[PDB]
């Protein structure tokens, strides 16, 4: 593309108030959190991308045979599934200490964000997009890509 400094055109209608939330802690991790107050706002989200993780990785996969007592059972910790999202900090807001010490931190991170829908989407993994943010308007923004550990570049 063009990687332009300035921030795309495209951009959400002032309504909704979309920000992802990360919690810690034990007990109901993604069960029911919303129990906990472990409870913790990072920023407002412009966007969220769920892009795929095309990895071996299913749903439940259970199916009983001759009665077995788990004599067998199948798991990977297959780590796929980036998660590239835009970000804003505006002239007040709260969450650079967030940023710097996610990226100084370089450790795995549980978190979720808010659909308009009603809905919530969890998504773990390290941040590996962090580094300068964009002044335009009195406002701030930098796009952040949670990318996790797995396979290397693609083959040419």
């Amino acid at each position: 593309g063009a990687m332009m400094p300035v921030p795309n055109p495209t951009m959400p209608v002032k309504g909704a108030g979309t920000t992802l939330w990360v919690y810690k802690g034990s007990g109901d991790p993604y069960a029911n959190p919303l129990s906990d107050v472990d409870w913790s706002r990072l920023a407002k989200v412009k966007d969220l991308t769920p892009g795929e993780l095309t990895a071996e990785s299913y749903d439940d996969s259970y199916l009983d045979d001759e009665d077995a007592d788990w004599t067998a059972t199948g798991q990977g910790q297959k780590s796929a599934g980036d998660t590239s999202f835009t970000l804003a900090w505006m002239p007040g807001e709260q969450g650079q200490q967030a940023l710097l010490a996610w990226f100084n931190e370089g450790d795995t991170r549980a978190y979720k964000i808010r659909f308009p829908n009603g809905t919530v989407d969890v998504f773990r993994g390290w941040v590996s997009s962090i580094g300068k943010a964009v002044t335009a308007k009195e406002v701030i923004t930098r796009t952040v890509k949670v990318t996790n550990v797995g396979r290397p570049s693609m083959a040419e």
